């Protein structure tokens, strides 16, 4: 299906080369710039999926309360042809109250916006219904494909949601921040 | 299914985004480096469509007689997220015994290796053949988006090709000296 090689474009042209370098850059990113990102919750690149395929560029427009820091050190690989193709990430304070409440690397999934931009040239589905199905299948493949990399998966977390993308009631960066607290119980030995 | 898909995204997540400035950006190298990209032979993206999807990352050590020559200015643009998130290409002379016979920016079709990739991966559930399938479709959406295209978007020549004496710098040649004989 479509959806089915977008995931595996998704791992074969991105999560496969910059997942196990992840550690190294924010080692490298810490050192210089003050240890920002501390602990191990804030050293997984968290992958942010609305399966309303809803996909801004620009993160503070989807939630004010999500604005950006720094980046990563960029990640260069000769690929396909090009010399020192760029990976870049981006890192992002969630905002509580007027107050930091919490640091992470953050990203949408860019096929997500695929699938939609597809859809403006008539080329996929684009009905709310078709949107939430193609994004399903998205996720559900790329999570297969993850549980079958054990190498390197442990690098990221999914982050799925469905709430519409002009949804107003709907807070993207309380989104996050339940994840990251749930990740920080889980480190709790009981 | 998954060629319509990786083309498209080729289309919408690159091609669509690259190709109007290419030319501002060939003519700033043009400026500083004494009109090398010459002629409008050298002014057009060429990508390489290997239809076995082996898409070496190394061009120059694919073919000796690639030869690696610069970066153009690079293009930033934030992406779903990513500040400032880059688009990079490079320049390349083809070399016969020492003489330049071509310049051009030339790369290979990224996913390519996706089809590779899954034809080499169990889980995929992809054959060879699929492979080889899904690559002729692959090639055919994209020339369909690229004839659909504007004016503006419409500067590359995709070179599709199966390898059986074979020289990947001639595969190359070939094209750019037809493309000179269509201009005079
Ligand atoms: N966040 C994030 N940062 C990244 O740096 C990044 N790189 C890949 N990916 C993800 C894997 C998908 C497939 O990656 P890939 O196998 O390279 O296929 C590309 C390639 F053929 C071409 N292309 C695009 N950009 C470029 C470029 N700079 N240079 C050359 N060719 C370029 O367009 C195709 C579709 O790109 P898209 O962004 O829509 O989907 C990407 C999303 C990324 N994600």
């Amino acid at each position: 299906n479509v959806a089915h090689g977008l995931a595996w474009s998704y791992y074969i042209g991105y999560l496969r080369l910059i997942l196990p370098e992840l550690q190294a850059r924010i080692r490298t990113y810490n050192q210089h710039y003050n240890n920002l990102l501390r602990g191990a919750v804030s050293q997984r690149l968290y992958i942010l999926l609305p399966l309303d395929c809803g996909v801004p560029d620009n993160l503070s427009m989807a939630d004010p309360n999500i604005r950006f820091l720094d980046k990563l050190p960029q990640q260069t690989g000769d690929r396909a042809g090009i010399k020192d193709r760029v990976y870049s990430n981006s890192i992002y304070e969630l905002l509580e109250n007027g107050q930091r409440a919490g640091t992470c690397v953050l990203e949408y999934a860019t096929p997500l916006q695929t699938l939609f931009a597809m859809s403006q040239y008539s080329q996929a589905g684009f009905s709310r219904e078709d949107r939430l199905e193609q994004a399903k299948l998205f996720c559900r493949t790329l999570e297969d494909i993850l549980a079958d990399a054990p190498e390197s998966q442990n690098n990221c977390r999914l982050i799925a949601y469905q709430e519409p993308a002009d949804d107003s009631s709907f807070s993207l960066s309380q989104e996050v921040l339940r994840h990251l607290r749930q990740e920080e119980k889980e480190e709790v030995t009981v």
